[PDB]
C-alpha cells in the first residue's frame, strides 16, 4: 500500500508527527440546532443538504497554532471530507495541518475505523495520536496522548492543559520513553 503521507518537508525531518481527531476532539457537530454555535454549514447527505452546527473547543485556536509550530500536524478524521474539510478550513488558520485524512484513509478493522499508524510512513518513535476514541488506535496504543471527549462544556481546558505535556514530547528522543513501549 501506498503511504497516507508523501516525504516529509526538510524542516520537518526531525519533527514528532502528531496525528490530531476532528470530532469530540477539536469540535463536536450536530444536526439539532444549537445556540451560539461557532460554524453553522451545508452538508448534502443523499441528495438532501442539511444544516450542521459546529461548536468549537475551548482554547482550540491557541492549541492549533501552537501545536502547528511544534509538530508536523495532520488532520485524520473517521468522517467524509464533503463535512470534515469545510470545518478543517474554518479552523487551520495558520496552515497547521500538513496533510488531510478521512475516512477511507482508516482501516475498517474488527468493525471500528481503525487509524492505523504504521500507514503514516513515519518512525513510530516520532509519532502521537491525539484522539478520545482509544478504539482508533488499538494497533498503536503506546503511541496516544489520553484525551477526553467534548460535547459543550466551555469551561473544558484540556487542550489548553495538554499543551504542556506535547512541549515535554517535543523534546524527547522517543515517544516510548515517556508513554512507555
Ligand atoms: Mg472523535
Amino acid at each position: 500500500m501506498q503511504y497516507l503521507l508523501p516525504e516529509a518537508k526538510a524542516q520537518d525531518s526531525d519533527k514528532i508527527c502528531v496525528v490530531i481527531d476532528l470530532d469530540e476532539t477539536l469540535v463536536h457537530s450536530s444536526f439539532k440546532p444549537v445556540n451560539n454555535a461557532d460554524f453553522i454549514i451545508p452538508v448534502e447527505i443523499d441528495g438532501v443538504v442539511h444544516q450542521v452546527y459546529v461548536l468549537k473547543r475551548p482554547h482550540v485556536d491557541e492549541f492549533l497554532q501552537r501545536m502547528g509550530e511544534l509538530f508536523e500536524c495532520v488532520l485524520f478524521t473517521a468522517s467524509l471530507a464533503k463535512y470534515a474539510d469545510p470545518v478543517a478550513d474554518l479552523l487551520d488558520k495558520w496552515g497547521a495541518f500538513r496533510a488531510r485524512l478521512f475516512r477511507e484513509s482508516c482501516v475498517f478493522h474488527r468493525g471500528n475505523y481503525v487509524k492505523d499508524l504504521s500507514r503514516l510512513g513515519r518512525d513510530l518513535r516520532r509519532v502521537l495520536i491525539l484522539d478520545n476514541s482509544p478504539a482508533s488506535y488499538v494497533f498503536h496504543p503506546d503511541n496516544a496522548v489520553p484525551v477526553a471527549s467534548w460535547f459543550d462544556n466551555m469551561s473544558d481546558t484540556e487542550l489548553h492543559d495538554l499543551l504542556p505535556f506535547f512541549e515535554q514530547l517535543s523534546r524527547v528522543d522517543d515517544v516510548y520513553s515517556v508513554l512507555r513501549q
